[PDB]
């Protein structure tokens, strides 16, 4: 485990809708060295890291899941980009382990 890296991530923010359709998340990740990229990701995609995450790290305090099935959340964008920038922010400050791992890799820096 190698700590106080340049490209690990940092963060991880909602700017929006992909332009390939409205059911991927458009995600800009700020890498330590402060560099940014971009992926794309649907609903689906975060529940499954986090059904990854919760297996691999049984041990740890891990954050909530958005609570998908309240009215808002079905009916604002907003709303969907709101929960998911919380969960992001909290699932990057877990612990070095989390962050370095290669499910939070591979979901924040694949396409």
């Amino acid at each position: 485990n190698l700590y106080f890296q340049s490209m690990s991530i940092e963060r991880a923010t909602i700017l929006g809708f992909s332009k390939k359709s409205s059911n991927l998340y458009l995600i800009q990740v700020t890498h330590s060295n402060n560099e940014t990229s971009l992926t794309e990701k649907s609903f689906e995609q975060f529940s499954k890291l986090h059904s990854q995450l919760q297996k691999q790290f049984a041990s740890l305090t891990l954050p909530e899941f958005p609570h998908w099935w309240h009215l808002p959340f079905t009916n604002s964008d907003h709303r969907r980009f709101r929960d998911l920038n919380h969960y992001m922010e909290q699932i990057l400050n877990v612990s070095h382990e989390v962050t370095n791992s290669d499910c939070v890799l591979s979901f924040f820096l694949s396409e």
